[PDB]
């Protein structure tokens, strides 16, 4: 069985509407199960839509709107379970397939096989041309309760086309009341297993067209085989080596490439809150996102930490190569449009555990006592260093205290905290603590005076260890 991913695009096409016909050969041909959406849109009238032929299932929406081709070649569609809905509201949705000053619209639909929508309504209007779909008994179809030519005679007054061989068939409206679900038949041993989708050829679960919920293997199963079984017998549950995952509505024993486990499911990325470990476990600590930082990827040409691009680092945990701030980014660059920034837009980075090269401050907003916005950065790695530094805090007439409450870590190069007038608590601070290595120094000069920042009373709280502090309170110790 071919699998393929669905368009999220609605009513969006390419402008070459010979490309908008390309895209969606390349997108559904040779494919059965389409995991998503099928939106044929914008097609005109003299195309090969013939391999449409291949899709048996559709797991979102099928929308068919402002094309102008006579047939719709879904021959294969069984089933649309309508997981998403087109507005919110249709699994099946055909509209607007016709062109002004031209006879030429959409005139059949080719839908034979079409007996199961589970979930979401239908929608078909405003098709100019389109025959035979008014006589569809659209509730036998749905789970939830100009001049045209005429149905077959054996069809009953309910057909798709005007041949003997496009009539309507019926597999829930004509069943014995006994059926739980679909039958094949109008006699009580007709009824499908109730697990049955779009009706069946025998009374089996192996017998169905589709399945309600998953398929394990042919069988259709209300649920796919669990990783322990209960043993009645034994009163334990027994490792089961029949476990699948669940991957739509199939039943896997590997999921495919790339792809992750959540909660006994294939899907292609863990959901929010959780985090890749390949299984989804709930975050540890704030959800890992790893970023480009200053020089690296989209911010190779990026100078300085700036209004242009402070959202890039929203949410970021790990910042792959620097993060700079200079006078241009800080006070804005008047050569240019870039504005100075908003001080508060600095929040951003409390979210910031790891930075992979250095921390380069050669300027901080004036009204900005300290570095608390950096409050959860555990390590500096130097993988990258400034003249041998990885740390840089210079000229700050602002700054106060460092805050920098988690770190623990500075992987590789040396420390420069200078010129900070008014800058205390970093000589209560054990440089010692945090270098990984021999050769790591730390250049500390004209900060304020260790002890006129004593005689001020700014100084480590009792609970801290004698490695000091990076700023008042008990929530400010190294140790
Ligand atoms: C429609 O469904 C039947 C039963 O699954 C299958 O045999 C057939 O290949 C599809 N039918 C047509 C008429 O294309
Ligand atoms: C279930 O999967 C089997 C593969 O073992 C496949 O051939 C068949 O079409 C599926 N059955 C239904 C009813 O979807
Ligand atoms: C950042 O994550 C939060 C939840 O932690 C979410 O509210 C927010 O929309 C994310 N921001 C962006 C720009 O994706
Ligand atoms: C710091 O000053 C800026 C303007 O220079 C302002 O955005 C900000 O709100 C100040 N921070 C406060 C009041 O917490
Ligand atoms: C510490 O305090 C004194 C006295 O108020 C002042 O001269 C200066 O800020 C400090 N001393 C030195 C040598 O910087």
């Amino acid at each position: 069985q071919s699998v393929c991913a669905g368009t999220e695009n609605k009513l969006s096409s390419l402008s070459d509407l010979e490309q908008q016909y390309r895209a969606l050969r390349k997108y559904y041909e040779n494919c059965e199960v389409v995991m998503g959406n099928l939106e044929i849109t914008s097609i005109e009238h003299n195309r090969d839509l013939s391999f449409l032929r291949s899709v048996r299932e559709v797991t979102g929406y099928v929308l068919v709107a402002l094309n102008q081709f006579r047939y719709l070649p879904l021959e294969n569609l069984r089933i649309i379970r309508g997981t998403k809905l087109y507005e919110d509201r249709y699994a099946l949705a055909i509209f607007l397939n016709y062109r002004k000053d031209g006879n030429f619209g959409l005139q059949e639909l080719g839908l034979k096989n079409l007996t199961e929508i589970l979930n979401g309504g239908v929608y078909v209007d405003q098709n100019k041309f389109l025959c035979y779909a008014d006589t569809i008994h659209w509730q036998d179809i749905v789970r939830n309760p100009s001049g045209c030519g005429r149905c077959h005679k054996s069809c009953t007054g309910r057909c798709w086309g005007p041949t003997e061989n496009h009539c309507q068939t019926l597999t829930r409206t004509v069943c014995a009341e006994q059926c739980d679900g679909r039958c094949y038949g109008p006699y009580v041993s007709d009824c499908c297993h109730r697990e049955c989708a779009g009706g069946c050829s025998g009374p089996k679960d192996t017998d169905c067209f589709a399945c309600m919920n998953f398929n394990d293997s042919g069988a259709c199963v209300t649920q796919c085989p669990q990783t322990f079984v209960y043993n009645p017998t034994t009163f334990q549950l027994e490792h089961n080596f029949n476990a699948k995952y669940t991957y739509g509505a199939f039943c896997v024993k590997k999921c495919p490439h790339n792809f992750v486990v959540d909660s006994s499911s294939c899907v292609r990325a863990c959901p929010s809150s959780k985090m890749e470990v390949k299984m989804c476990k709930p975050c540890t600590d704030i959800c890992p996102k790893a970023c480009d930082g200053i020089g690296t990827g989209s911010l190779m040409s990026a100078q300085t930490v700036d209004s242009s691009n402070i959202d890039k680092f929203i949410n970021c945990t790990k910042i792959n190569g620097n993060l700079i701030f200079l006078v241009t980014g800080i006070h804005g660059d008047p050569y240019n449009a870039i504005e100075a920034i908003d001080p508060e837009k600095l929040n951003v980075f409390r979210t910031v555990r790891e930075i992979t090269g250095f921390l380069n401050i050669q300027s901080w907003p004036p009204n900005m006592t300290d570095f608390s916005v950096f409050s959860n950065l555990v390590t500096i790695g130097g993988r990258v260093l400034y003249s041998g530094l990885s740390l840089l805090i210079l000229k700050q007439q602002g700054i106060t205290s460092l805050q920098f409450q988690s770190l623990k870590e500075i992987s590789a190069g040396n420390i420069y905290i200078t010129d900070n007038s008014n800058l205390c608590y970093y000589h209560t601070i054990n440089w010692t603590t945090l270098f990984s290595t021999i050769n790591q120094r730390i250049v500390i000069r004209d900060n304020r005076k260790a002890e006129n920042c004593t005689a001020e009373g700014m100084v480590c709280n009792h609970l801290c260890s004698s490695d000091g502090c990076w700023g008042p309170g008990p929530d400010q110790c190294l140790s």
